[PDB]
């Protein structure tokens, strides 16, 4: 398996995941200026912009590690936010819609 087609697939998949985040609440790191206690509870923050940086820094050489950082976006949000919030429901919706995107992308990868 050659590296450039795989990275092309991951770039497309990250764009498709970002599209499911129609509110753009997962596109950038959670702003500590507004949420100063965020790092007290969340030990590995993650967001789609950071994922894009990691992608280009070759830190995703297999689908599992890509999907792991996507799962962090979801679990950080379920963890920090109360169940009755918009943020929490948005993470539940991203988990569902994002899982479908990831499953189709993984089959594409498995064909390479
Ligand atoms: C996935 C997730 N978990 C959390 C806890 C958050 C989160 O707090 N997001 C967030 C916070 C602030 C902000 O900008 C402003 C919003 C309102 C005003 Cl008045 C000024 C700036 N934009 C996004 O996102």
């Amino acid at each position: 398996m050659q590296l450039t087609p795989f990275l092309i697939l991951l770039r497309k998949t990250l764009e498709q995941l970002q599209e499911k985040d129609t509110g753009n609440i997962f596109s950038e790191p959670v702003p500590l200026s507004e949420v100063p206690d965020y790092l007290d509870h969340i030990k590995k923050p993650m967001d789609f912009f950071t994922m894009k940086q990691n992608l280009e820094a070759y830190r995703y050489l297999n689908f599992d590690d890509f999907e792991e950082d996507f799962n962090l976006i979801v679990s950080n949000c379920l963890k920090y936010n109360a169940k009755d919030t918009i943020f929490y429901r948005a993470a539940v919706r991203l988990r569902e819609q994002g899982g479908a995107v990831l499953r189709q992308a993984r089959r594409q990868a498995e064909k390479m």
